[PDB]
């Protein structure tokens, strides 16, 4: 089977139209049914976005089906994505907050700073002793040590690095990027 | 041409991927260019959205190109959308769009002629999410709205007067005089 | 003596997983919690690690009457504006409300024109939309690469202005004095 | 005497197209504008039609040092939680900062289990993610159509919780006491 068409939730499209004081009838020739409005591919949708002066993104907001189960989502140790770089392991991830990236890390250690990022970040040390380095004010390098149970908050776009303090003793941290 | 095909900005996709600590290579089955990544149709994209655990919408957030020219956009009288509004078989308003822009879709600026008055039945709306400010450019305007404890309230606005309306407060503007047709400007936003 | 809405303070406390009892040195009543002035409140803001501002968000009493507020022509603030000794505008407030301090709605008479020197502003954080109610308006603004641009707006025409774009409205004709509405917001 | 940052006040004034001069009876210096206590400030808030909160937004001083803040085990607030008359949790604050009051990071010991009665909370505005650092955790929550649901989380498992979803974490094994990390935010 094959579909030539793009589907958009009708209720949603109508609601967008009403923000511009319009109704379906003010669109072109579009077929609709009881739940869906159909387009001849992306380019057709873009034109309609231009006409309504609304970013394309808006036409899908809400239209992906929640990955939750009864208001909640659960992940398991090793159940998701996992990779060597650090050893990164995804914790629970959800389409109900794409801005949220929760990680577990093993540190393999010893300088390789990142470039900072748009997310705020909080890190908690679950095991061992962690060397943290970051670029402070006036681009001066700073450092400190975090022990099991200690935590740190990091402002957006502050460059940073976590390594083992001891060397050989391999530590574990949790990192939550969000907002 | 290929109407099925879906394009997604590469830089954006890459950035999304790096939020999940991935790269394009982890999507084995996609063509890309220098600027674009392409998908075989919607179903392909949905699968990828699942895999990355991100709503389909995310792939386009930010990607729309500004309709401004040098930080500004200009509209002309009658240059845009325009329409009559009839509520219960009562001709109520003529809506005219003022400037509209994709840089603030939440902004709806209107010019209105009023056609109804006290001889017609009342046709409130159901309020709306937007805040609203209205200015009277011409004539004398009857404004009615549902206040506290669902009690109906009313007042009259004259040329140069103005009113702010909290979200979801139901309201109606009509001519005070009846026959004398008034004009207002309405700005919905936020 | 400082009063803070109890429901609000409690709600803030619960964000830090606390309750009133964890502030040992405060009297409360059914609706209000009381402090020994600002300095006492600042210490508590420190303790909760919350900006002082938060303790008042929502607490100013609405200036609306039944979900609405009304202003009258000439009823509010009004003022002349003179830039470099050039009479440029007459600003008149339209309705203003503490339920959206970010909203500044104005009516303006234009006094300047092309015979006067140009007096741009520095742009501003607010988005702005302008509608011409009367006459013909010369609009100038700094575009991309800091290049000056210009156009003319007639009765009924409108314009949207991105934040921090510097701009100026003047009469196109000179002597013929125009009127516009300007809405700054968000 | 109340102090308000001059630059901030000026900026607020310019949103209403005003300047300091338009304030009846205020002293200023180079950095500060001064009021005769809160009531004076409230009147000015009325005059400008701006909530009182606005006069402090931004004005709390950052608790960060070089873009970062660090907390230590037991270094901050800590407390027992008793619901009905069942010892349920030991809350410990992790790093907290006035640069994101919406962020509440916690470490918890669990004391209750299936022999105790169930003590759900009422959900909350924050999103929440929880990670199990130690033991085995019984998690119960109110799902769709108000139906109670349950599952078990083991060391290293995690869970996301939508706003205002009511929930409870207890020990799966009575007596074996588990530990979790909870991050409320946004
Ligand atoms: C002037 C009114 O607010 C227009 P409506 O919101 O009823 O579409
Ligand atoms: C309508 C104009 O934008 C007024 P200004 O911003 O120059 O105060
Ligand atoms: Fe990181
Ligand atoms: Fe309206
Ligand atoms: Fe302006
Ligand atoms: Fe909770």
């Amino acid at each position: 089977m094959d579909v030539r068409t793009l589907a958009v939730g009708k209720a949603h499209l109508e609601a967008l139209l009403a923000t511009r004081k319009m109704t379906l009838e003010h669109l072109q020739d579009v077929r609709h049914d009881a739940t869906q409005v159909y387009f001849d591919g992306l380019e057709h949708l873009q034109n309609v976005a231009q006409y309504l002066a609304i970013p394309l993104s808006e036409f899908f907001v809400g239209q992906t089906q929640s990955d939750l189960d009864d208001g909640v989502k659960i992940a398991r140790r090793n159940g998701g994505f996992k990779r060597e770089e650090y050893t990164y392991e995804h914790l629970v991830t959800t389409n109900q907050d794409p801005g949220l990236m929760a990680l577990r890390l093993d540190l393999h250690s010893d300088l390789r700073l990142n470039g900072g990022h748009g997310s705020r970040e909080i890190v908690y040390v679950t095991r061992g002793a962690v060397r943290v380095r970051w670029v402070g004010d006036n681009d001066e390098l700073k450092e400190d040590v975090l022990n099991e149970g200690d935590s740190i908050f990091i402002l957006p776009n502050v460059p940073h690095s976590f390594t083992n303090h001891v060397g050989g003793a391999k530590s574990e941290i949790i990192a939550i990027n969000y907002g």
